């Protein structure tokens, strides 16, 4: 019956504000947000006990009433915010299998991705030696991979339509984390204001409208006499089989949501990580070199990198993992909700509690890591040079709801990162201030804006 302690009754600096209460109230503390009961879980032990040991009872999401404006319904919840049940599980399993069939785990996708990587290197080379922000090109190359798997196509980097889409996307994930958002969610009555309605999800509504245009084009070009060559076709073919089934989540309202969930995560998570990687590589030249040495030793500058190389590349694998750990791009993951009463670290957490997993607190757990607040590839290495992955490596969270795109993310990071470091040497532009290793918090945590020089080898 013991409830977790907490203060009794910020939105842009949420991560660090929680770290404050952690040292004060402990690793499992309660907190009051509007009318909504929230419990924050900190450190591996508490997150693991919640998401794994009590996995069945914490795999639900908080109701989010605003998503009604985006056409959400019982059988239309996408994957991310989908309530725990049939609509969630059908889409979740569909995405996981469909990715696999499309070539995830095969040289098929491997060779495609490493081809977009070549497009990325040519875009970089076109800056000659001049300083530039690598973010936009990172977003394009990484969007194309997920666009290809879901939408059956890539875009040219100079494509106007593609640019409006990446912008709407970026500006939309911003709206995922808002003060007003939490307001209309704990107070669902506010949606009844048609004037106030529009402005809530300005960009997300507009992103879905742009995605609709692409999906419509895609219905026209689809050859249903052929095995589906991407996720949208596979979805469309299920949608056909389900004509007459009001229970199926394969409906038109859910196609735009599912593809929005997958496209946006497949883009903003991975490229932001890579922006982190490139920033850490110019702040730590010694590390950048030691990676390039391994690349040469194992691959040379002849052929494109392959996933078969990662096995024999423990240092590069280390660095990439440490980028994720240090970069820490999703400090608070995605909220969960208890669907049942549970006990965590000795405290009672009632059914219906909003659970926040503090992934930052696990990734930078001072008890687990040698130098939690430093960029230290040896966190994933031993004295012998072998790669080790500590249990506290949870940038993808844990449980029934853990990132379904992790295998895609891992192959993208390895191939893009190695390809870039295989062909370029990155540096802070002479005469410019040393860039902050601190990050700026949107919904995600991104590096603070920086430029670099990229000179070929
Ligand atoms: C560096 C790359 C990535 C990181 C760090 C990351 C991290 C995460 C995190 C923290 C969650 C929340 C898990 C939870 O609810 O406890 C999640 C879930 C999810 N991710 Fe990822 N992710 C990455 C890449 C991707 C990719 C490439 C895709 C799509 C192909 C993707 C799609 C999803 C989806 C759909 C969910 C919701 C899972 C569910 O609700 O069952 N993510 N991810
Ligand atoms: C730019 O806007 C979007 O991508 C979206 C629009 O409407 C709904 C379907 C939004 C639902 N939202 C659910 C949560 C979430 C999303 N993308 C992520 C990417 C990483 C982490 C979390 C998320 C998606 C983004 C979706
Ligand atoms: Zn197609
Ligand atoms: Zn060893």
């Amino acid at each position: 019956g013991k409830l977790p302690p907490g203060p009794l009754p910020d939105f842009q600096n949420t991560p660090y504000c929680f770290d404050q209460l952690r040292r004060r109230f402990g690793d499992v503390f309660s907190l009051q947000l509007a009318w909504t009961p929230v419990v924050v879980l900190n450190g591996l032990a508490a997150v693991r006990e919640a998401l794994v040991t009590h996995g069945e009872d914490t795999a639900d999401r908080p109701p989010v009433p605003i998503t009604q404006i985006l056409g959400f319904g019982p059988r239309s919840q996408g994957v991310f915010l989908a309530r725990y049940g049939p609509a969630w599980r059908e889409q979740r399993r569909f995405s996981v299998s469909t990715l696999r069939n499309l070539g995830l785990g095969k040289k098929s996708l491997e060779q495609w991705v490493t081809e977009e990587a070549a497009c990325l290197c040519a875009a970089f080379a076109n800056h000659s030696g001049r300083p530039f922000r690598p973010n936009g090109l990172l977003d394009k190359a990484v969007s194309n991979v997920i666009a290809s798997l879901t939408c059956g196509r890539r875009f040219e980097y100079d494509d106007p339509r593609f640019l409006r889409l990446l912008d709407l996307a970026q500006e939309g994930l911003k709206e995922e984390s808002g003060f007003l958002r939490e307001v209309l969610n704990a107070v669902p009555v506010l949606l009844h204001i048609p004037a106030l309605a529009g402005k809530v999800l300005r960009f997300q509504k507009a992103f879905l409208t742009q995605l609709d245009e692409l999906l419509t084009e895609h219905r026209m070009t689809w050859d249903p006499a052929q095995p589906p060559r991407d996720l949208t076709e596979a979805f469309l073919a299920e949608m056909e089989k389900a004509k007459g089934n009001p229970e199926s989540s394969f409906n038109d309202e859910n196609l735009r949501i599912v593809v929005a969930d997958l496209f946006s995560a497949g883009m903003v998570t991975t490229s932001t990580t890579l922006a982190w990687g490139l920033l850490l590589m110019i702040l730590h030249p010694d590390v950048q070199r030691r990676v390039q040495q391994e690349i040469d030793d194992v691959i040379g500058q002849v052929r494109r990198p392959e996933m078969g190389d990662q096995a024999h590349m423990p240092y590069t694998t280390a660095v990439i993992h440490e980028v994720q750990r240090f970069g820490d791009i999703v400090p608070l993951g995605v909220t969960h909700m208890t669907s049942r009463d549970i006990e965590v670290q000795g405290f009672r957490i009632p059914k219906g509690t909003t659970l926040i997993t503090n992934l930052s607190s696990v990734l930078k757990d001072e008890a687990v890591w040698e130098k939690p607040f430093r960029f230290h590839p040896e966190h994933f290495l031993d004295a012998q040079g072998h790669f080790v992955k500590p249990e506290a490596f949870l940038p993808f969270s844990a449980g029934r709801r853990a990132c379904l795109g992790e295998p895609l993310a891992r192959m993208e990071l390895f191939l893009f990162f190695t390809s870039l470091l295989q062909h370029f040497s990155f540096s802070v532009p002479t005469g410019q201030p040393r860039p902050s290793h601190h990050g700026v918090f949107a919904f995600l945590v991104s590096p603070s804006p920086y430029e670099l020089c990229a000179v070929p080898r």
